[PDB]
């Protein structure tokens, strides 16, 4: 999911941290206040 700030956008992971990313589903961000992209492709 990357439609813009992800943060409560398009971000629903269980709050990961900032341009992350595990390997699965993405966290680039938190929910709320971030601005990276959850969703490596």
């Amino acid at each position: 999911c990357t439609t813009g700030p992800c943060c409560r956008q398009c971000k629903l992971k269980p709050a990961g941290t900032t341009c992350w990313k595990t390997s699965l589903t993405s966290h680039y961000c938190t929910g709320k206040s971030c601005d990276c992209p959850l969703y490596p492709g």
